[PDB]
């Protein structure tokens, strides 16, 4: 990837960013970091493109990077997200299911997908302090 940005310290640019957010704050510092260490990269090209289907198993935490998501319940409620916001799964051990359907509603859309495991490794006091990477 070739883009305006530091090399030897990438994390620590994005980690600057992470804060902005609240989700990303709720969190120290520290947890923050890490997670940026078991964290996915992806980005939606195509606008309108469904991010989570009803009644999937959510195993993955995911977090609004960048643009607009619209979020589509069965029952009839259509709730409103916008950069900074946070959807998908519990920084808890217990799993969920998704109770609608979720879609973009601008291109360009970024995102993030953590899995849950390494999400309550971080967050909690689990034996583990961090990830293991090696």
């Amino acid at each position: 990837g070739s883009s305006g940005s530091s090399g030897d310290d990438d994390i620590e640019q994005l980690l600057e960013f992470m804060h902005q957010l609240p989700a990303f704050a709720n969190m120290t510092m520290s947890v923050r970091r890490e997670l940026c260490s078991v964290m996915i990269f992806e980005v939606v090209e195509q606008a309108g493109a469904i991010i989570l289907e009803d009644g999937q198993e959510l195993d993955s935490w995911y977090v609004i990077l960048n643009g607009t998501v619209e979020i589509s319940h069965p029952d009839g409620k259509v709730e409103n997200l916008f950069m900074g916001n946070s959807f998908g799964i519990t920084p808890t051990l217990d799993k969920q299911y998704m109770h609608g359907i979720v879609r973009t509603k601008v291109d360009d859309c970024q995102f993030v997908c953590i899995a849950q495991q390494d999400y309550w490794r971080i967050l909690n006091h689990v034996e583990k302090s961090g990830p293991s990477s090696g």
